[PDB]
């Protein structure tokens, strides 16, 4: 009946649950410059934030994924991401231009999972 | 079993309601021309739109924000937005760069949220 | 209690289902180099994948609308839009610039509705 949420700030909560469905806030890489460190390191994040959950990425309904510059980082996004997929259980994707609010931010993702 | 619609027009509907779940078009400010005055604009169309729809702030779920400028304008609308934000609900979220419809619009805020 | 997916490849599936909900992949257009084209190609493809999905466009809950060039192209798109979508039944939507993955492409749309 309630939403629940995980870590919490004044401006957002990195993940919030309701029945069986759970959303994550946009994550953002950790301290890599370079497109394939920046990506491991988001995707990292997310898998943390569907354990904490109570889902999995098998049970990705979603995911957005925002490049600063996709006509330059779109391949090796697209290396990583493949790679960290479990095989055959890729979710429905947008892959779309957009700038991060720091500029030497690359690549942010935005998922919405299945609890399990 | 059905969706249900609020202000609908040949382009959107301002709310569509399925089941649990309340979808929001994309909201756009008023009649303000600064950043301060057109977020509290876009949360205050918001705010009645969860209203009408049977939900609130607290039952929020996810919001993406698209401002124009992100550089410019993140921490004006992180300031807006923090003080317009239930103490300690804040849903998940998601903030980037996107030109609007119309150049002289610096904010607009997708809402999903959760029905009482 | 499991997703299930249509059209899997290594990136994506083009639609995710879990229970009511069907989570569409950003869809993208097919030969045409034109907006009113690529539109009228984007919504082709999203309404035979609402038709495998167990959905319909009466049932479109949300809509993301990727305009490369929003100022250019916005009245094109709702031109086409808004005679592709049942009489009085249009869903939530938000419209945004954001250049896709390939600079030919002018248009895309990210669909969630709900299965009938």
């Amino acid at each position: 009946m309630e939403p629940t949420r995980i870590a919490t700030n004044d401006r957002l909560s990195a993940a919030v649950c309701f029945d069986a469905l759970v959303f994550l806030s946009g994550q953002v890489p950790g301290q890599a410059e370079d497109i394939h460190g920046q990506t491991r390191e988001v995707l990292a994040k997310i898998d943390a934030l569907l354990a904490e959950a109570g889902s999995r990425k098998e049970r990705i309904l979603s995911a957005t994924i925002y490049l600063k510059d996709i006509a330059r980082d779109f391949a090796a996004l697209n290396e990583v991401w493949t790679q960290w997929l479990p095989t055959g259980q890729a979710p429905s994707r947008t892959t779309v231009q957009a700038e991060l609010a720091r500029p030497s931010v690359l690549v942010e993702i935005t998922v919405v999972a299945a609890r399990g």
